[PDB]
């Protein structure tokens, strides 16, 4: 505990550390009850320990402006340093500095307006595999469990979007994938894992073997290994399949539990695209009222919950002296339902994000794909990929709830943003 | 074993390492002989491995500029990690970065050449303390152990040159001062020791009850933290003893087994300082002689053997990728006995340092006190100190070889610059 007096000596409120532990016996009600209730308890900053490691929370748009955007090259490179990982260690959502620089700019043009386009065909066949494995558990009056059917489907979207692989994701889907804590209070232990290589070899050795002999062109067209080709492979597949189910679950809730917002999306998808027309790229985008109900989803559930940057030398932001080493967070979920920005910030209401009130909305308040140069890559690719499943799902078919639905829905008490049960919805024919 | 191919890859020469140990089991014969060993058996250019950390070791004199001045502030800023540290990270020969620049900036005054020369004055007092202590074991025929009565008058001088303290070191010195390795195979092992306290509190409060209500005054004179005056105080008390003694009792070896040399120098020492002068800052430096002897001495006896930088990103040096983490190694004991820069380079000959002489000599080839920003900050203080300790011992006594006096003279085969058997020499007095 004798890193324990920084935020004391700097004049920086929080909540007392306990020895070693620090503040992480707070965690006991999940991140964001406890993010919540310490931007009510000490303000616009506030300071605790992730055991030794003082984090420093920030709420001033400002201050947050300055550090994911123009001290982003300078200061705030990298994330928390996160092991043990192995080879992992060269992928861009873990690399630092200009190892990552390196990265960015040798993926970076796998997500351009282009480059989504020619998705938007391929992307096109796996939303009637998903209507069909639909009407199936729709015929028979059986209660579907989303995440399934969803992450069949955000399976075979990535596989083919970056490789091309095709598989209905109901025969055997080749991607399988507590103690992720202790970190925080064993961080001198991860240095310890680096070597005794706890980091399975399943597309370790099959991905290595992309032979091909998309994103995999673009990437053996600095230089770039074949492993490295390996590591970004993993991180593209982590998030387009998680990410995309776990949102669109929490979008059919919400369209579940608020039969007008669904009514009226379903109205706008026949409008634009009649005759239960296909959707393109440009269709998707025409749509407003589908981008406004992602956006409020998004809002209630930042999947990411947090936002991090590591302050590699002393600095003075806006103000405030914040010294090297320290983590400075920026609360995504707590900042997404303050109600000093949100009226009525717990209801579900779409019409924040309307064209009328999407002007009185700061985007280092609302920062569902972070901010800066390094925000989410795959941010337009993942957008398009929900939205085109919602358009193709609710030109079929229509949400209601059921027995067994979790109402209210309460969030998972533990490490990362989902529902505690799952979401469960009864599924009708139109 | 697995980051074991980093040399293979880059097509660098070196020993084969053996997994988890690397190449340590190499260093059976000292740093020295491993270091002299691999000069020969792979050229201008090698790397071998301390545990799992690869090291590059570099002998162009060309690249040696550019790692230790040219690309000192961008890339080669930090040695080693050293560790478990405790509160001594914020110490300057420890620190890094931007941390370390600023202590360099605050700790330079104290060794410019008018504070160096406010110290003769008072050095002069224990180097009589030095000539009486030793004429007790002259008239007495009992030969003397040479770094205890050094030791005795370096630890007199520090004390007084940076706070001013005075004690007769040969009542109760109060202060005292392997396992040492390991941390080469288990540096894992040194964040966890960063936890656990293991960094006594002898000086941490005595030093640091330094009320005082010279180096100590010019500091409380950005800023610096009282601790941050007790981890400077520490290092700068670490070299003014056992480097300056260890350094004295190598020259009083050379000067005993080469009888034609001391007298020579007594010469000199009677002819600029006449009737036993007392030794002045500007006298010391018109003797040339005592600077040869003392250069040929460093150079036989380069107390650090090594110089250490971490390549903190990827570079290209004088025509050579070097990657980002590698330690570059400059083997100064090594390269101060290359038979391709020294005529009879084990013999000990200080005509080499003559001003005919001493143009054919390259100041990145010898370099016992490093070079470029980050070299020896108290090079001009220990030059100073040792030779107004030489020339009041020698104005007084000469020094012949005795029955125990290791002849040749081992060097420590263990990790440290240091003799075997401690230099024992019969004292006569003139
Ligand atoms: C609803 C879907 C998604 C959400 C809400 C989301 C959110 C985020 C957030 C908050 C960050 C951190 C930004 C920051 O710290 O400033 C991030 C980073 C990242 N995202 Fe996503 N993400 C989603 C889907 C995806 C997809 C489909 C991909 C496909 C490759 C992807 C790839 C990445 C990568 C590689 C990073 C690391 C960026 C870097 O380190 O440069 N994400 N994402
Ligand atoms: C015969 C006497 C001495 C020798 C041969 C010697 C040698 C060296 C060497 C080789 C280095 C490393 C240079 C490099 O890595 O480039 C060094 C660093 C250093 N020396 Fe000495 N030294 C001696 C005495 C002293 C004394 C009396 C002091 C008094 C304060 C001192 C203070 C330091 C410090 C603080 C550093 C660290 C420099 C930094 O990190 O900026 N040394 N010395
Ligand atoms: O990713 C989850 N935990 C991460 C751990 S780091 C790493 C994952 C990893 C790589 C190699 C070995 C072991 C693990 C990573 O590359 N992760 C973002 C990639 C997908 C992605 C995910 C989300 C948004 N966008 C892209 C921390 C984290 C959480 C949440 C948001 C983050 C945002 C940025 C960086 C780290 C984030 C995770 C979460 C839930 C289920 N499964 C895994
Ligand atoms: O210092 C010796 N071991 C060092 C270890 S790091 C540190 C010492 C320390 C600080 C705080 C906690 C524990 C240890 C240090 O501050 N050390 C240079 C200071 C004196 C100094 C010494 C020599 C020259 N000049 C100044 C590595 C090293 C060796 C040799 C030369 C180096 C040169 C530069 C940096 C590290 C060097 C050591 C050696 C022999 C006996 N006793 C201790």
């Amino acid at each position: 505990t004798h890193s324990h007096g920084l935020f004391k000596k700097l004049g920086i409120p929080g909540p007392t550390p306990l020895p070693f532990l620090g503040n992480i016996l707070s965690y006991h009600k999940g991140f964001c009850m406890f993010d919540m209730e310490c931007h009510k308890k000490y303000g616009k900053v506030w300071g605790f320990y992730d055991g030794q490691q003082p984090v420093l929370a920030i709420t001033d748009p400002d201050m947050i402006k300055t550090v994911l955007v123009k001290e982003c090259y300078s200061v705030f490179t990298n994330r928390r340093p996160f092991g043990p990982v192995g080879f992992m260690k060269s992928a861009i959502s873990i690399a630092e500095d200009e190892e990552w620089k390196r990265l960015r700019s040798l993926l970076s043009p796998t997500f351009t307006s282009g480059k989504l386009k020619e998705m938007v065909p391929i992307i096109a066949q796996y939303g009637d595999v998903l209507v069909r494995n639909l009407r199936r558990e729709a015929e028979t009056g059986k209660p579907v469990t989303l995440k399934d059917v969803f992450g069949a489907y955000s399976m075979d979207v990535i596989t083919s979007t970056s490789f091309g692989v095709n598989i209905d994701s109901l025969n055997n889907p080749q991607d399988p994938f507590p103690f992720f804590l202790s970190i925080t209070v064993f961080p001198f232990l991860i240095p310890i894992l680096e070597v005794l290589n706890i980091c399975t070899n399943f597309l370790r050795k099959s991905v290595k073997r992309m032979k091909e002999s998309d994103f995999l062109q673009l990437m053996i067209d600095k230089a770039l290994s074949d492993l490295e080709l390996v590591a970004q492979s993993i991180i593209f597949i982590f998030a387009g399949y998680e990410t995309t189910s776990s949102v669109l679950s929490f979008i059919m809730y919400e369209l579940a539990t608020h039969p007008d917002v669904q009514q009226k999306l379903q109205e706008e998808i026949d409008a634009v695209l009649p005759n239960k027309a296909p959707p393109t790229y440009d269709t998707v985008l025409q749509m407003e009222y589908l981008d406004m109900v992602v956006n409020e989803t998004l809002r209630l559930f930042p999947i990411a919950m947090r936002l991090e940057r590591v302050c590699k030398k002393d600095v003075e932001i806006n103000g405030m002296f914040i010294p090297k080493g320290v983590v400075v967070m920026i609360p995504s979920y707590a900042l997404h339902r303050d109600p000093k920005y949100w009226t009525e910030p717990e209801k579900f209401l779409p019409e924040r994000f309307s064209k009328k009130n999407k002007d009185n909305i700061d985007p280092y308040i609302y920062t569902p794909f972070g901010s800066g140069p390094r925000n989410c890559i795959g941010m337009r690719f993942a957008l398009m990929n929900m939205k085109l499943a919602l358009i193709r799902v609710l030109q079929n078919f229509s949400f209601k709830p059921c027995k067994e639905t979790q109402i209210p829905l309460k969030l998972s008490l533990g490490g990362l943003l989902q529902p505690e049960k799952p979401v469960v919805l009864k599924v009708e024919s139109r």
